[PDB]
DNA sequence: CGTCGCCGCCGCGCGG
DNA sequence: CGCGCGGCGGCGA
């Protein structure tokens, strides 16, 4: 097989590499890598190396990596550019793997672990590590085994061995309900003392050294706790055994306020699942406890135990160990669903970077572009220093707040990357500038043609047309990968709807789910078999369709994020190819493209319907337009439609056969106007929205920019079995809005759009009546706990103190002098509740760490002093009034002349 | 060391 | 609660 790397590190003048050899064996080597860097040379001397601008370069081969670094410093002191890849391990990887990497994941050792630490005096700080580690569960992907290390004897209690028999039993039998599919995969090792547990763990680590190391909070907690505990007991050298090259670094993480120290383990790639989840999941959660994320992702019940975790080992060691094993497995289950490890490996090997560098798109694109340029013997420019400067972004149209009955949306495919490709925007393709007219002049086609030679953007930039730049070239490859996965995702989604439709008539029989590839549209023979299946088999198929859809979602959305991040990188000072002329050329072209096509769509539809000056486009943001279709529906008449699906088909056909061709003509004209290299403005229909036929639903509404709701029947070719709410910006979508409030507001909007004013008033009245019975967590707001110390004046709110920080300060005063109470962590999430006047907490609100029940010390007093009236008015009534005034509805029945009879 | 636009809640200081 | 400005948090693209 083709060799591939596992990990790479620079240590002094050595590269340390772990890799899989041609036989599929893991090896390690130390190479005294001789790096090359480059300097511009005279035009007359013969060379095969050229910088991106076509300037001749001479190669400088160095005796070692330290020489290369010192040369860079001398070139600065002289005042001359030192070209080439200064991250020597990326250059090593490029030299060693001078081909497209085919990797085999089954050869890569992925480790998932978590630890337990009993602590009677508060949170066990990793940097101190003064408490014994009493449990480690470490899953190995190559062995497919959970290795459990269990401490029987501790200064905090002597315990009996964990029983695998009781662990396997149901909770109703007094067992722990450890899933039966992992019971046979557990290798349990009890220890008489902590020293022997840790020594054995290190020996185990040595035999089965992680390549990818993951888990939940392993970077912030598990890794540093284990490193420091071993350091405190045995000394630094023993702790350094967690690195296969015995080198570690104790380094700070800096964003802004405060600092925390993480441990870098050389020769290991740490991918903390929390960080993977935060970057790749496209959620913002109220809580990041594993309980919370597990319940959200997998629909599994929280891990249930009595008393504080500080007493769980002592009171119920059996459950303590089982819950440690389950915690590890739950991260595995999330990953089997989300597939973030697979994504990381894919992106990592594609760019030829350390796998952990997937968190950094700048690093990712730096390596992609370097490998692409190196292939042609081209030399990358030196990184320069730039001051941060603001620059303009997208156009957002001010909507008229209103209800909107029939709506069709259109959207440009992968806009910013397509602008890059269409215009040919790259560092080496800059051709010059033209004199700029006001943007509205380009939008209205009255400004003079920018160039008869080069490809232009309305910001004044001009680009070569003879050849593709490296940025368009490399962004195209990833875009094409994105497109494949999106296709798989949408087909899985369409297949899902076929199963949903069939579930309305489930046949009664014992059968099995069909063995099908959900990434491809179901054939006719498959569709017919589904129609004859039982609810049980259909449900399993729906689950599988939905898992296939999620996998597709991960692959496509994160490839989209990567290509969009290349646009973003052009506007970040740390990017090698930072250039505000290029970033602005993209965003300005975008503003033109949107407003240009608004004009065209309006002009076209006014021609179709026979009017003048009527605005059909009601809204647009960046790359999408929202078109009012009332008049199109009205031109045939609502009475001519059999049912909802009929007018939906009509609009679908109208958009595809009439509007899209016109849209294309308008964009082809724009391409010619700007003299662009290639026409790539592809605007397809996205949503078809409206009320159910014969109902009093309003269909949709806008309250303002970025704030709207639509009742959607068809989304990019997916015809839904049941109409689906597209809600953007509104309180239903914010992680800060209480869960019960999100749910209620969503049902209010559902009723408005699908059923009408009367239905909405019924629901509101009922919600107002029953509100006070809602569980306190379901009605707590959520916020992020930033800058606590800034507004802390002696435990009391300082000037300008934010509402949620006031609540934290209240909490801190309430729990002061108690080691056992959960501390609020700087930068983490908190639940927030209003407090009635005259409460014993001495303030108007209280906040506590999210994902948790509030400590039993203050729970009783919070529930008694919770201000339901303020809660209802602020998080529910105010937003609903906002919705209803925008939609011209009343959420309370106004009096009428009829209130006079019967 | 991906980006900008723009919403609503809040504290503050008005607003005769 | 009437208003706008700046801080903040959090989305929508
Ligand atoms: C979501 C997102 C968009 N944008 C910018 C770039 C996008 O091209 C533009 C429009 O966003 P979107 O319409 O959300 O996405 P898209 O057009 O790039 O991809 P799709 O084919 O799925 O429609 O907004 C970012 O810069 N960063 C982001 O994270
Ligand atoms: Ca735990
Ligand atoms: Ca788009
Ligand atoms: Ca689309
Ligand atoms: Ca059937
Ligand atoms: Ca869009």
């Amino acid at each position: 097989m083709k060799e591939f790397y596992l990990t790479v590190e620079q240590i002094g003048d050595s590269i340390f590499e772990r890799y899989i050899d041609s036989n599929g064996r893991e090896r390690t080597r130390e190479v005294e890598y001789k790096p090359s860097l480059f300097a511009h040379c005279p035009e007359s001397q013969a060379t095969k190396y050229f910088d991106i601008y076509g300037k001749p370069c001479t190669r400088k081969l160095f005796a070692n990596m330290r020489d290369a670094s010192q040369w860079i410093k001398r070139m600065e002191d002289i005042g001359l550019e030192a070209l080439g890849m200064d991250d020597f391990k990326l250059a090593y990887l490029s030299d060693t793997y001078n081909y497209e990497i085919k990797y085999d994941h089954t050869k890569i050792r992925v480790a998932n672990f978590d630890i337990e630490v009993t602590s009677p005096d508060g949170f066990p700080e990793p940097s101190q590590a003064k408490h014994p580690i009493d449990a480690i569960t470490h899953y190995d992907s190559i062995d497919d085994r959970f290795y459990v290390f269990d401490l029987l004897n501790s200064p905090y209690g002597n315990v009996e061995e964990w029983s695998i028999e009781i662990a396997a039993k149901l909770q109703e039998q007094g067992g722990d309900e450890v899933p039966s599919e992992i019971i046979d995969k557990i290798i349990y090792m009890p220890f008489d003392n902590e020293k022997e547990l840790l020594m054995e763990y290190l020996n185990f680590w040595q035999q089965k050294t992680p390549v990818i190391l993951t888990g939940w909070n392993v970077e912030s907690f598990a890794i540093p706790y284990v490193y420091n505990r071993i350091k405190n007991i045995f000394g630094e050298s023993t702790a350094k055994r967690l690195s296969p090259h015995r080198k570690t670094r104790v380094k700070v993480i800096e964003n802004m306020y405060g600092s925390r120290e993480i441990i870098t383990l050389f020769g290991i790639s740490v991918l903390d699942y929390i960080d993977l989840y935060k970057k790749f999941s496209f959620t913002n959660q109220p809580s990041y406890s594993l309980d919370y994320i597990s319940e959200f992702e997998l629909n599994v019940g929280k891990l249930k135990y009595d008393g504080p975790i500080s007493k769980l080992r002592e009171s119920n060691h059996q459950r303590y160990i089982s819950y440690n094993i389950i915690a590890v497995y739950r991260v595995l289950q999330i990953d089997a669903k989300r597939q973030f490890i697979n994504l990381s490996l894919d992106m990592g090997y594609y760019a030829k970077i350390q796998i952990q560098s997937v968190f950094s798109p700048i690093k990712t694109w730096d390596a992609i572009i370097f490998n692409s340029l190196k292939e042609q013997n081209k030399v990358i420019p030196q990184g320069r220093s730039h001051p941060v400067q603001p620059y303009p972004g997208a156009f957002v149209k001010e909507p008229i707040p209103n209800r909107y009955k029939y709506v069709m949306s259109f959207d440009l495919t992968s806009l910013y990357p397509s602008i890059i490709r269409q215009v040919n925007i790259s560092p080496e393709t800059i051709a010059g500038t033209f004199k700029v007219a006001p943007l509205h002049d380009y939008i209205n086609a009255v400004a003079e043609r920018p160039s008869d030679v080069y490809s232009c953007s309305p910001n004044g930039m001009m680009y070569y047309k003879d050849r593709d730049g490296v940025v368009p070239t490399e962004i195209t490859k990833v875009f094409n990968q994105r497109k494949e996965h999106k296709g798989y995702m949408l087909a899985a989604q369409r297949n899902g709807e076929i199963i949903k439709e069939a579930l309305h008539n489930p046949n009664l029989s014992v059968d099995e789910p069909l063995d099908v590839d959900y990434r491809f549209d179901f054939s006719d023979e498959i569709k017919e078999k589904i129609k004859k299946l039982s609810a049980k088999s259909l449900n399993e198929m729906l689950f599988r369709a939905q898992r296939t859809e999620v996998a597709g979602m991960t692959a496509q959305i994160n490839r989209k994020l990567l290509i969009n991040s290349l646009y973003g990188a052009l506007g970040n000072v740390w990017f090698r190819y930072y250039d505000l002329r290029n970033a602005t050329a993209i965003t300005t072209f975008g503003q033109m493209a949107l407003q240009w096509i608004e004009r065209k769509v309006n002009e076209y539809l006014n021609e179709v319907c026979g009017t003048e000056g009527e605005a059909f486009v009601l809204y647009g943001d960046t790359d999408s337009i929202y078109v009012s279709a009332d008049k199109i529906i009205d031109k045939v008449g609502e009475s001519k439609f059999r049912d909802t699906n009929h007018w939906v088909d009509f609009l679908d056909k109208f958009a595809r056969e009439r509007m899209e061709p016109a849209i294309d003509r308008g964009f082809r004209e724009m391409c010619e106007y700007m003299n662009n290299k290639q026409h790539l403005m592809f605007m397809d229909r996205e949503a078809i929205a409206g009320p159910p036929l014969g109902s009093k639903g309003i269909g949709g509404f806008w309250t303002g920019k970025k704030r709207y709701a639509l009742n959607v029947w068809d989304m990019e070719g997916t015809r839904y079995a049941e109409p689906k709410l597209k809600i953007m910006g509104l309180e239903t979508q914010k992680s800060s809005t209480p869960k019960a409030v999100q749910k209620a507001l969503k049902e209010c909007i559902r009723r408005m759009l699908q059923e009408g004013e009367e239905s909405l008033q019924e629901y509101f009245k009922e919600f107002e009546k029953e509100f006070r019975q809602l569980n306190y967590i379901s009605i707590a707001s959520v916020s992020s706990a930033n800058n606590i110390a800034k507004y802390d004046v002696g435990g009391f709110p300082g000037p300008k103190c934010p509402f949620h920080i006031r609540g934290i300060l209240t909490y801190n005063r309430a729990i002061k002098g108690n080691i056992d109470a959960p501390q609020v962590v700087e930068g983490e999430k908190v639940y927030v509740l209003p407090l009635r006047e005259g409460n014993p907490f001495g303030d108007k609100c209280i906040a506590w760490p999210s994902g948790t029940e509030i400590t039993d010390l203050i729970k009783d007093d919070v529930l008694h002093w919770m201000d339901y009236t303020v809660l209802l008015e602020k998080t529910f009534i105010k937003p609903l009034e906002g919705f209803t005034s925008a939609a011209k509805l009343d959420y309370e029945k106004k009096a009428s002349l009829f209130d006079m009879f019967d």
